[PDB]
Protein backbone atom coordinates (compact mmCIF):
# COMPACT_ATOMS: atom_id res chain seq x y z
CA UNK A 1 0.00 0.00 0.00
CA UNK A 2 2.90 2.34 0.50
CA UNK A 3 2.30 4.47 -2.89
CA UNK A 4 5.30 4.26 -5.22
CA UNK A 5 6.15 8.07 -7.23
CA UNK A 6 8.10 8.73 -9.80
CA UNK A 7 9.37 11.88 -10.05
CA UNK A 8 12.29 13.47 -12.06
CA UNK A 9 15.45 15.01 -10.29
CA UNK A 10 14.84 18.51 -12.12
CA UNK A 11 15.24 21.94 -10.30
CA UNK A 12 13.36 23.39 -8.33
CA UNK A 13 10.74 20.70 -8.74
CA UNK A 14 12.92 17.62 -7.18
CA UNK A 15 16.90 17.76 -5.98
CA UNK A 16 19.00 16.61 -3.38
CA UNK A 17 19.19 18.12 -0.38
CA UNK A 18 22.91 19.69 0.33
CA UNK A 19 23.24 17.07 2.43
CA UNK A 20 21.21 13.98 1.11
CA UNK A 21 24.53 11.68 1.53
CA UNK A 22 24.00 11.61 4.75
CA UNK A 23 20.02 11.09 4.73
CA UNK A 24 17.93 8.20 2.58
CA UNK A 25 14.51 7.74 1.82
CA UNK A 26 12.44 10.66 1.05
CA UNK A 27 14.48 12.84 3.34
CA UNK A 28 17.35 13.02 0.96
CA UNK A 29 15.04 15.62 -1.56
CA UNK A 30 13.58 18.75 -1.22
CA UNK A 31 11.92 21.12 -4.22
CA UNK A 32 8.01 22.23 -5.02
CA UNK A 33 7.29 18.80 -6.16
CA UNK A 34 8.64 17.36 -2.55
CA UNK A 35 6.08 19.63 -0.87
CA UNK A 36 3.93 18.75 -3.20
CA UNK A 37 3.41 15.13 -2.61
CA UNK A 38 3.19 15.17 0.94
CA UNK A 39 0.36 17.69 0.70
CA UNK A 40 -1.22 14.88 -1.69
CA UNK A 41 -0.41 11.85 0.35
CA UNK A 42 -1.82 13.83 3.36
CA UNK A 43 -5.00 14.92 1.35
CA UNK A 44 -5.66 11.46 -0.16
CA UNK A 45 -4.66 9.46 2.88
CA UNK A 46 -1.72 7.55 1.72
CA UNK A 47 1.58 6.92 2.71
CA UNK A 48 4.26 6.80 -0.58
CA UNK A 49 7.88 6.56 -1.66
CA UNK A 50 9.54 9.24 -3.99
CA UNK A 51 11.46 7.48 -6.53
CA UNK A 52 13.71 9.17 -9.84
CA UNK A 53 12.36 7.73 -12.66
CA UNK A 54 15.28 5.38 -13.82
CA UNK A 55 16.06 6.64 -17.47
CA UNK A 56 15.92 10.34 -16.67
CA UNK A 57 13.55 11.69 -18.59
CA UNK A 58 9.76 12.66 -19.02
CA UNK A 59 8.10 10.15 -21.52
CA UNK A 60 7.91 9.55 -24.96
CA UNK A 61 6.59 6.56 -27.01
CA UNK A 62 9.67 5.12 -28.70
CA UNK A 63 8.94 5.14 -32.17
CA UNK A 64 10.95 2.04 -33.10
CA UNK A 65 10.09 -0.36 -30.20
CA UNK A 66 6.68 1.27 -29.13
CA UNK A 67 7.49 1.59 -25.93
CA UNK A 68 7.17 4.33 -23.53
CA UNK A 69 10.01 5.56 -21.64
CA UNK A 70 10.67 8.17 -18.88
CA UNK A 71 7.83 8.58 -15.94
CA UNK A 72 4.92 8.27 -18.63
CA UNK A 73 6.81 4.46 -18.84
CA UNK A 74 6.77 3.68 -15.23
CA UNK A 75 3.31 4.41 -15.37
CA UNK A 76 2.35 2.43 -18.45
CA UNK A 77 4.16 -0.51 -17.30
CA UNK A 78 3.22 -0.80 -13.28
CA UNK A 79 6.48 0.40 -12.26
CA UNK A 80 5.18 3.28 -10.42
CA UNK A 81 1.52 4.38 -8.85
CA UNK A 82 1.47 7.98 -9.41
CA UNK A 83 3.86 10.73 -10.87
CA UNK A 84 4.39 14.05 -9.30
CA UNK A 85 6.99 16.10 -11.24
CA UNK A 86 6.72 19.09 -14.25
CA UNK A 87 5.09 16.39 -16.33
CA UNK A 88 3.46 18.33 -19.58
CA UNK A 89 -0.74 17.35 -20.12
CA UNK A 90 -0.60 16.45 -23.61
CA UNK A 91 -2.63 14.59 -26.09
CA UNK A 92 -0.86 11.64 -26.87
CA UNK A 93 0.22 10.94 -23.32
CA UNK A 94 -3.52 11.95 -22.29
CA UNK A 95 -4.18 8.66 -24.56
CA UNK A 96 -2.04 6.41 -22.02
CA UNK A 97 -2.61 7.61 -18.72
CA UNK A 98 -4.65 9.54 -16.63
CA UNK A 99 -3.79 13.31 -15.46
CA UNK A 100 -5.52 15.57 -12.94
CA UNK A 101 -6.65 18.73 -13.78
CA UNK A 102 -3.29 21.41 -13.73
CA UNK A 103 -1.47 22.33 -10.76
CA UNK A 104 0.88 24.62 -12.32
CA UNK A 105 0.52 26.74 -16.03
CA UNK A 106 3.20 27.13 -17.94
CA UNK A 107 3.97 27.53 -22.53
CA UNK A 108 7.70 27.01 -23.96
CA UNK A 109 9.87 29.75 -23.49
CA UNK A 110 12.67 31.08 -25.00
CA UNK A 111 16.02 31.14 -22.46
CA UNK A 112 19.31 33.43 -23.82
CA UNK A 113 22.19 34.58 -22.21
CA UNK A 114 21.67 37.91 -21.53
CA UNK A 115 22.72 40.70 -24.12
CA UNK A 116 21.85 38.17 -26.85
CA UNK A 117 20.19 39.88 -29.68
CA UNK A 118 16.70 37.73 -30.23
CA UNK A 119 13.39 38.89 -28.44
CA UNK A 120 11.43 35.82 -30.52
CA UNK A 121 10.85 32.68 -32.19
CA UNK A 122 10.63 34.57 -35.45
CA UNK A 123 14.20 36.32 -34.55
CA UNK A 124 15.28 32.75 -33.90
CA UNK A 125 13.80 31.36 -37.17
CA UNK A 126 15.19 34.62 -39.44
CA UNK A 127 18.63 33.86 -38.88
CA UNK A 128 21.61 31.16 -38.36
CA UNK A 129 24.57 32.60 -36.40
CA UNK A 130 23.05 31.65 -33.25
CA UNK A 131 21.70 28.18 -32.71
CA UNK A 132 18.77 26.80 -30.24
CA UNK A 133 16.85 23.50 -29.35
CA UNK A 134 15.15 21.80 -26.92
CA UNK A 135 15.36 18.96 -24.58
CA UNK A 136 15.80 15.55 -26.65
CA UNK A 137 12.48 13.86 -25.63
CA UNK A 138 8.54 15.33 -24.35
CA UNK A 139 6.76 17.73 -24.83
CA UNK A 140 8.89 20.50 -25.64
CA UNK A 141 10.79 18.54 -29.04
CA UNK A 142 7.05 17.13 -29.88
CA UNK A 143 5.70 20.56 -30.33
CA UNK A 144 8.01 21.63 -32.59
CA UNK A 145 8.05 17.93 -34.82
CA UNK A 146 4.22 18.04 -34.97
CA UNK A 147 4.08 22.39 -35.78
CA UNK A 148 2.29 22.98 -39.01
CA UNK A 149 2.98 26.79 -38.39
CA UNK A 150 5.35 28.04 -40.27
CA UNK A 151 7.83 30.07 -37.99
CA UNK A 152 8.03 26.47 -35.65
CA UNK A 153 8.34 24.55 -38.89
CA UNK A 154 11.18 26.08 -40.02
CA UNK A 155 12.86 25.85 -36.59
CA UNK A 156 12.20 22.05 -36.59
CA UNK A 157 13.51 21.41 -39.85
CA UNK A 158 16.70 23.01 -39.10
CA UNK A 159 17.24 21.81 -35.42
CA UNK A 160 16.32 18.19 -36.50
CA UNK A 161 18.91 18.14 -39.38
CA UNK A 162 21.26 20.38 -36.95
CA UNK A 163 24.73 18.65 -36.45
CA UNK A 164 26.90 19.25 -34.18
CA UNK A 165 23.20 17.93 -32.39
CA UNK A 166 21.32 20.71 -30.49
CA UNK A 167 19.20 18.74 -28.39
CA UNK A 168 19.97 17.73 -24.91
CA UNK A 169 19.70 15.46 -22.33
CA UNK A 170 18.82 17.46 -19.35
CA UNK A 171 17.38 21.04 -18.66
CA UNK A 172 20.68 21.43 -16.65
CA UNK A 173 22.37 20.66 -19.68
CA UNK A 174 20.94 22.97 -22.06
CA UNK A 175 20.60 25.69 -19.11
CA UNK A 176 24.83 25.41 -18.87
CA UNK A 177 24.95 25.12 -22.82
CA UNK A 178 23.00 28.83 -23.12
CA UNK A 179 25.61 29.89 -20.06
CA UNK A 180 28.67 28.99 -21.81
CA UNK A 181 28.15 29.76 -25.52
CA UNK A 182 28.89 33.30 -25.63
CA UNK A 183 25.18 33.71 -26.68
CA UNK A 184 25.58 32.16 -29.81
CA UNK A 185 23.13 29.07 -28.07
CA UNK A 186 19.24 29.80 -27.14
CA UNK A 187 17.27 26.96 -25.46
CA UNK A 188 14.05 26.31 -25.99
CA UNK A 189 11.80 25.13 -22.57
CA UNK A 190 9.42 25.89 -20.52
CA UNK A 191 8.75 28.82 -18.91
CA UNK A 192 8.29 27.43 -15.41
CA UNK A 193 11.93 26.12 -15.47
CA UNK A 194 13.38 29.74 -17.33
CA UNK A 195 11.82 31.74 -14.61
CA UNK A 196 13.04 30.12 -12.29
CA UNK A 197 17.11 29.83 -13.61
CA UNK A 198 16.42 33.78 -14.24
CA UNK A 199 16.45 34.32 -10.37
CA UNK A 200 19.67 31.70 -9.84
CA UNK A 201 23.30 32.89 -10.04
CA UNK A 202 25.28 33.45 -12.08
CA UNK A 203 22.45 35.27 -13.29
CA UNK A 204 23.53 35.31 -16.37
CA UNK A 205 20.30 34.48 -18.46
CA UNK A 206 16.86 35.98 -19.42
CA UNK A 207 13.06 34.62 -20.39
CA UNK A 208 12.33 36.63 -23.93
CA UNK A 209 9.24 36.96 -26.03
CA UNK A 210 5.81 35.23 -24.77
CA UNK A 211 5.43 32.15 -24.42
CA UNK A 212 4.81 30.06 -27.29
CA UNK A 213 1.74 28.26 -26.17
CA UNK A 214 -0.17 27.55 -23.18
CA UNK A 215 -0.47 24.47 -21.21
CA UNK A 216 -0.02 22.93 -17.74
CA UNK A 217 1.29 20.22 -15.18
CA UNK A 218 -0.25 17.20 -14.23
CA UNK A 219 -0.35 14.68 -11.86
CA UNK A 220 -0.20 11.42 -13.32
CA UNK A 221 -1.60 7.80 -12.44
CA UNK A 222 -1.85 4.65 -14.55
CA UNK A 223 -5.33 4.84 -17.01
CA UNK A 224 -8.18 3.66 -14.36
CA UNK A 225 -6.71 3.64 -11.58
CA UNK A 226 -8.47 4.73 -8.33
CA UNK A 227 -5.90 7.09 -6.53
CA UNK A 228 -7.08 9.24 -9.77
CA UNK A 229 -10.47 10.90 -8.69
CA UNK A 230 -8.88 11.67 -4.69
CA UNK A 231 -5.64 13.38 -6.49
CA UNK A 232 -7.74 15.15 -8.78
CA UNK A 233 -9.68 16.85 -6.09
CA UNK A 234 -6.44 17.30 -3.84
CA UNK A 235 -4.79 19.82 -6.44
CA UNK A 236 -8.46 21.64 -7.09
CA UNK A 237 -8.50 22.39 -3.27
CA UNK A 238 -4.93 23.03 -2.61
CA UNK A 239 -4.93 25.21 -5.69
CA UNK A 240 -8.31 27.22 -4.13
CA UNK A 241 -6.58 27.15 -0.39
CA UNK A 242 -3.77 29.32 -2.22
CA UNK A 243 -1.03 26.65 -1.19
CA UNK A 244 0.07 26.00 -5.03
CA UNK A 245 0.99 29.91 -5.21
CA UNK A 246 2.66 30.08 -1.56
CA UNK A 247 5.09 26.75 -3.17
CA UNK A 248 5.65 28.85 -6.59
CA UNK A 249 7.13 31.61 -4.20
CA UNK A 250 8.58 29.24 -1.92
CA UNK A 251 10.73 27.65 -4.73
CA UNK A 252 11.40 30.26 -7.23
CA UNK A 253 11.11 33.90 -5.62
CA UNK A 254 11.55 34.08 -1.86
CA UNK A 255 15.16 32.50 -2.32
CA UNK A 256 16.07 33.69 -5.56
CA UNK A 257 19.80 34.94 -5.94
CA UNK A 258 19.55 37.78 -8.40
CA UNK B 1 -28.41 12.27 -30.49
CA UNK B 2 -27.95 16.13 -31.38
CA UNK B 3 -26.06 16.66 -28.60
CA UNK B 4 -27.84 19.47 -26.29
CA UNK B 5 -25.30 22.48 -25.70
CA UNK B 6 -25.65 24.76 -22.74
CA UNK B 7 -24.31 27.91 -22.80
CA UNK B 8 -24.21 31.24 -21.53
CA UNK B 9 -24.39 35.07 -23.47
CA UNK B 10 -21.29 36.53 -22.32
CA UNK B 11 -19.27 38.26 -24.92
CA UNK B 12 -17.49 37.27 -26.42
CA UNK B 13 -17.71 33.74 -25.80
CA UNK B 14 -21.33 33.58 -27.03
CA UNK B 15 -23.13 36.95 -28.23
CA UNK B 16 -25.91 37.90 -30.09
CA UNK B 17 -25.42 37.75 -34.48
CA UNK B 18 -26.51 41.55 -35.30
CA UNK B 19 -28.84 39.70 -37.91
CA UNK B 20 -29.67 37.73 -34.90
CA UNK B 21 -33.73 38.68 -35.39
CA UNK B 22 -33.19 37.26 -39.09
CA UNK B 23 -31.75 34.03 -38.47
CA UNK B 24 -32.82 30.82 -36.08
CA UNK B 25 -30.99 27.64 -34.48
CA UNK B 26 -27.24 28.11 -33.72
CA UNK B 27 -27.16 30.61 -36.69
CA UNK B 28 -28.81 33.21 -34.34
CA UNK B 29 -25.01 33.12 -32.26
CA UNK B 30 -21.67 33.88 -33.07
CA UNK B 31 -18.55 34.02 -30.46
CA UNK B 32 -15.24 32.32 -29.20
CA UNK B 33 -17.46 29.42 -27.73
CA UNK B 34 -19.81 29.25 -30.96
CA UNK B 35 -16.43 28.47 -32.77
CA UNK B 36 -15.27 26.14 -30.38
CA UNK B 37 -18.44 24.07 -29.97
CA UNK B 38 -18.11 23.68 -33.85
CA UNK B 39 -14.54 22.52 -33.73
CA UNK B 40 -15.63 20.05 -30.52
CA UNK B 41 -18.49 18.44 -32.62
CA UNK B 42 -16.40 18.35 -35.81
CA UNK B 43 -13.53 16.18 -34.03
CA UNK B 44 -15.74 14.28 -31.75
CA UNK B 45 -18.27 13.25 -34.72
CA UNK B 46 -21.73 14.42 -33.48
CA UNK B 47 -24.21 17.51 -34.34
CA UNK B 48 -25.67 19.76 -31.82
CA UNK B 49 -28.71 22.26 -30.54
CA UNK B 50 -26.82 25.58 -29.10
CA UNK B 51 -29.56 26.44 -25.76
CA UNK B 52 -28.59 29.43 -23.39
CA UNK B 53 -28.94 28.58 -19.82
CA UNK B 54 -32.33 29.37 -18.66
CA UNK B 55 -31.94 31.48 -15.63
CA UNK B 56 -28.25 32.92 -17.07
CA UNK B 57 -26.08 31.92 -14.29
CA UNK B 58 -22.60 29.97 -14.17
CA UNK B 59 -23.70 27.27 -11.37
CA UNK B 60 -23.60 27.47 -7.75
CA UNK B 61 -25.44 25.02 -5.40
CA UNK B 62 -28.39 27.15 -3.71
CA UNK B 63 -27.75 26.87 0.12
CA UNK B 64 -31.05 26.75 0.72
CA UNK B 65 -32.80 23.18 -1.64
CA UNK B 66 -29.24 21.88 -2.05
CA UNK B 67 -30.29 22.28 -5.90
CA UNK B 68 -27.93 23.11 -8.51
CA UNK B 69 -28.63 26.01 -11.01
CA UNK B 70 -26.91 27.86 -14.06
CA UNK B 71 -25.04 25.55 -16.78
CA UNK B 72 -23.86 23.00 -13.78
CA UNK B 73 -27.72 22.54 -12.76
CA UNK B 74 -28.78 21.94 -16.92
CA UNK B 75 -25.93 19.09 -16.27
CA UNK B 76 -26.13 17.65 -13.11
CA UNK B 77 -30.41 17.08 -13.68
CA UNK B 78 -30.11 16.10 -17.65
CA UNK B 79 -31.74 19.11 -19.43
CA UNK B 80 -28.13 18.86 -21.51
CA UNK B 81 -25.47 17.13 -22.69
CA UNK B 82 -22.25 19.56 -22.54
CA UNK B 83 -21.35 23.08 -21.39
CA UNK B 84 -19.40 25.12 -23.92
CA UNK B 85 -18.75 28.24 -21.89
CA UNK B 86 -16.11 29.67 -19.71
CA UNK B 87 -17.39 27.84 -16.95
CA UNK B 88 -14.71 27.84 -14.11
CA UNK B 89 -13.05 24.09 -12.92
CA UNK B 90 -13.86 24.40 -9.19
CA UNK B 91 -13.87 21.80 -6.54
CA UNK B 92 -17.17 21.54 -5.84
CA UNK B 93 -18.12 21.64 -9.21
CA UNK B 94 -15.73 18.54 -9.92
CA UNK B 95 -17.63 16.79 -7.30
CA UNK B 96 -20.59 16.68 -9.45
CA UNK B 97 -19.49 17.27 -13.44
CA UNK B 98 -16.84 16.34 -15.48
CA UNK B 99 -14.64 18.67 -16.75
CA UNK B 100 -12.27 18.70 -20.08
CA UNK B 101 -8.82 19.86 -19.08
CA UNK B 102 -8.50 23.67 -19.66
CA UNK B 103 -9.13 25.52 -22.80
CA UNK B 104 -8.37 28.66 -21.34
CA UNK B 105 -6.12 29.64 -18.83
CA UNK B 106 -7.02 32.56 -16.42
CA UNK B 107 -7.71 34.03 -13.02
CA UNK B 108 -9.56 36.76 -11.13
CA UNK B 109 -8.83 40.35 -11.52
CA UNK B 110 -9.36 43.89 -11.17
CA UNK B 111 -11.31 46.18 -13.25
CA UNK B 112 -11.39 50.11 -12.60
CA UNK B 113 -12.44 53.13 -14.61
CA UNK B 114 -9.70 54.45 -15.98
CA UNK B 115 -7.81 57.22 -13.47
CA UNK B 116 -9.15 54.78 -10.54
CA UNK B 117 -6.16 55.11 -7.53
CA UNK B 118 -6.13 51.60 -7.36
CA UNK B 119 -3.17 48.85 -8.04
CA UNK B 120 -3.81 46.04 -6.53
CA UNK B 121 -6.71 44.05 -4.06
CA UNK B 122 -4.48 45.14 -0.97
CA UNK B 123 -5.30 48.60 -2.43
CA UNK B 124 -8.93 47.92 -2.62
CA UNK B 125 -8.96 46.51 0.62
CA UNK B 126 -7.14 49.55 2.45
CA UNK B 127 -9.90 51.97 1.86
CA UNK B 128 -13.77 52.91 1.62
CA UNK B 129 -14.59 55.38 -1.10
CA UNK B 130 -13.97 52.89 -3.53
CA UNK B 131 -16.77 50.19 -3.62
CA UNK B 132 -16.32 47.02 -5.41
CA UNK B 133 -18.00 43.61 -6.14
CA UNK B 134 -18.20 40.67 -7.81
CA UNK B 135 -20.52 38.60 -10.27
CA UNK B 136 -23.69 37.34 -7.61
CA UNK B 137 -22.79 34.13 -8.28
CA UNK B 138 -20.07 31.85 -9.29
CA UNK B 139 -16.42 31.01 -9.18
CA UNK B 140 -14.84 34.65 -8.14
CA UNK B 141 -17.70 35.18 -5.20
CA UNK B 142 -16.86 31.88 -4.17
CA UNK B 143 -13.49 32.21 -4.01
CA UNK B 144 -13.87 35.59 -1.44
CA UNK B 145 -16.57 33.98 0.60
CA UNK B 146 -14.37 30.90 1.39
CA UNK B 147 -11.05 32.71 1.17
CA UNK B 148 -8.85 32.51 4.72
CA UNK B 149 -6.09 34.63 3.08
CA UNK B 150 -6.17 37.89 5.14
CA UNK B 151 -6.75 40.59 2.20
CA UNK B 152 -9.12 38.77 0.40
CA UNK B 153 -11.20 37.93 3.67
CA UNK B 154 -11.57 41.34 4.73
CA UNK B 155 -12.69 41.79 1.33
CA UNK B 156 -15.28 39.56 1.61
CA UNK B 157 -16.31 40.78 5.09
CA UNK B 158 -16.78 44.34 3.53
CA UNK B 159 -18.41 43.06 0.24
CA UNK B 160 -21.05 40.90 1.69
CA UNK B 161 -21.94 42.87 4.19
CA UNK B 162 -21.88 46.28 1.72
CA UNK B 163 -25.22 47.88 1.17
CA UNK B 164 -26.64 48.95 -1.13
CA UNK B 165 -25.66 45.39 -2.57
CA UNK B 166 -22.27 45.61 -4.53
CA UNK B 167 -23.20 42.17 -6.46
CA UNK B 168 -24.10 41.82 -10.00
CA UNK B 169 -26.21 39.75 -11.74
CA UNK B 170 -24.36 39.41 -15.10
CA UNK B 171 -20.60 40.55 -16.14
CA UNK B 172 -21.90 43.32 -18.47
CA UNK B 173 -23.57 44.90 -15.31
CA UNK B 174 -20.72 44.98 -13.64
CA UNK B 175 -18.89 46.48 -16.60
CA UNK B 176 -21.23 49.26 -16.66
CA UNK B 177 -21.20 49.64 -12.88
CA UNK B 178 -17.46 50.54 -13.56
CA UNK B 179 -18.14 52.47 -16.76
CA UNK B 180 -21.09 54.86 -14.65
CA UNK B 181 -19.43 55.16 -11.61
CA UNK B 182 -16.85 57.79 -11.81
CA UNK B 183 -14.21 56.44 -10.58
CA UNK B 184 -15.87 54.46 -7.26
CA UNK B 185 -16.68 51.18 -7.89
CA UNK B 186 -14.21 48.28 -8.96
CA UNK B 187 -15.31 44.92 -10.48
CA UNK B 188 -13.48 41.68 -9.36
CA UNK B 189 -14.05 39.29 -12.53
CA UNK B 190 -11.95 37.36 -14.78
CA UNK B 191 -8.98 38.32 -16.70
CA UNK B 192 -10.65 36.75 -19.78
CA UNK B 193 -13.27 39.03 -19.41
CA UNK B 194 -11.11 41.83 -18.21
CA UNK B 195 -8.86 42.01 -21.36
CA UNK B 196 -11.54 41.71 -23.54
CA UNK B 197 -13.71 44.90 -22.46
CA UNK B 198 -10.33 46.76 -21.92
CA UNK B 199 -10.02 46.73 -25.71
CA UNK B 200 -13.90 47.52 -26.42
CA UNK B 201 -15.18 51.76 -26.99
CA UNK B 202 -15.17 53.62 -24.81
CA UNK B 203 -12.16 52.16 -23.69
CA UNK B 204 -12.25 53.55 -20.51
CA UNK B 205 -11.57 50.72 -18.55
CA UNK B 206 -8.46 48.98 -17.78
CA UNK B 207 -7.03 45.79 -15.63
CA UNK B 208 -4.55 46.49 -13.03
CA UNK B 209 -2.81 44.45 -10.65
CA UNK B 210 -2.31 41.02 -10.89
CA UNK B 211 -4.56 37.78 -11.17
CA UNK B 212 -5.65 37.08 -7.94
CA UNK B 213 -5.49 32.91 -8.64
CA UNK B 214 -4.59 30.81 -11.27
CA UNK B 215 -7.40 28.68 -12.90
CA UNK B 216 -9.36 27.31 -16.05
CA UNK B 217 -12.41 26.72 -18.13
CA UNK B 218 -13.13 23.70 -19.03
CA UNK B 219 -15.97 22.05 -21.21
CA UNK B 220 -18.18 20.34 -19.23
CA UNK B 221 -20.67 16.87 -19.26
CA UNK B 222 -22.37 15.15 -16.70
CA UNK B 223 -20.68 12.97 -14.18
CA UNK B 224 -19.68 9.55 -15.87
CA UNK B 225 -20.84 10.79 -19.66
CA UNK B 226 -20.00 9.10 -22.56
CA UNK B 227 -18.81 12.20 -24.60
CA UNK B 228 -16.16 13.17 -21.97
CA UNK B 229 -13.21 11.45 -23.32
CA UNK B 230 -13.71 12.36 -26.97
CA UNK B 231 -14.46 16.21 -26.11
CA UNK B 232 -10.92 16.26 -23.90
CA UNK B 233 -8.89 14.61 -25.90
CA UNK B 234 -10.57 17.37 -28.66
CA UNK B 235 -9.49 20.30 -25.93
CA UNK B 236 -6.16 18.88 -26.38
CA UNK B 237 -5.47 18.40 -29.94
CA UNK B 238 -7.30 21.98 -30.64
CA UNK B 239 -4.75 23.40 -27.92
CA UNK B 240 -1.93 21.85 -29.58
CA UNK B 241 -2.98 22.85 -33.33
CA UNK B 242 -2.55 26.28 -32.17
CA UNK B 243 -6.73 27.17 -32.73
CA UNK B 244 -7.63 27.76 -29.36
CA UNK B 245 -4.99 30.64 -29.59
CA UNK B 246 -6.52 31.40 -32.73
CA UNK B 247 -9.42 31.56 -31.39
CA UNK B 248 -8.60 34.05 -28.83
CA UNK B 249 -7.22 36.43 -30.68
CA UNK B 250 -9.86 36.17 -33.27
CA UNK B 251 -12.23 37.64 -30.68
CA UNK B 252 -10.18 39.55 -28.17
CA UNK B 253 -7.62 41.67 -30.72
CA UNK B 254 -8.00 41.17 -34.02
CA UNK B 255 -11.03 43.27 -34.24
CA UNK B 256 -9.95 45.57 -30.88
CA UNK B 257 -11.88 48.60 -30.54
CA UNK B 258 -8.58 50.52 -28.62
N1 LIG C 1 7.67 19.24 -18.94
C1 LIG C 1 8.14 18.70 -20.27
C2 LIG C 1 9.69 18.63 -20.31
C3 LIG C 1 10.38 19.94 -20.08
C4 LIG C 1 10.81 20.52 -18.96
O1 LIG C 1 11.24 21.79 -19.19
N2 LIG C 1 11.21 22.00 -20.61
C5 LIG C 1 10.75 20.87 -21.14
O2 LIG C 1 10.67 20.70 -22.39
C6 LIG C 1 7.61 17.27 -20.58
O3 LIG C 1 6.72 16.84 -19.79
O4 LIG C 1 8.08 16.64 -21.57
N1 LIG D 1 -16.34 31.88 -15.03
C1 LIG D 1 -16.97 32.13 -13.68
C2 LIG D 1 -17.93 33.34 -13.74
C3 LIG D 1 -17.30 34.63 -14.18
C4 LIG D 1 -17.15 35.16 -15.40
O1 LIG D 1 -16.36 36.26 -15.36
N2 LIG D 1 -16.08 36.55 -13.99
C5 LIG D 1 -16.68 35.60 -13.28
O2 LIG D 1 -16.69 35.60 -12.02
C6 LIG D 1 -17.79 30.92 -13.15
O3 LIG D 1 -17.67 29.85 -13.81
O4 LIG D 1 -18.50 31.07 -12.11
Amino acid sequence: KTVVVTTILESPYVMMKKNHEMLEGNERYEGYCVDLAAEIAKHCGFKYKLTIVGDGKYGARDADTKIWNGMVGELVYGKADIAIAPLTITLVREEVIDFSKPFMSLGISIMIKKGTPIESAEDLSKQTEIAYGTLDSGSTKEFFRRSKIAVFDKMWTYMRSAEPSVFVRTTAEGVARVRKSKGKYAYLLESTMNEYIEQRKPCDTMKVGGNLDSKGYGIATPKGSSLGNAVNLAVLKLNEQGLLDKLKNKWWYDKGEC
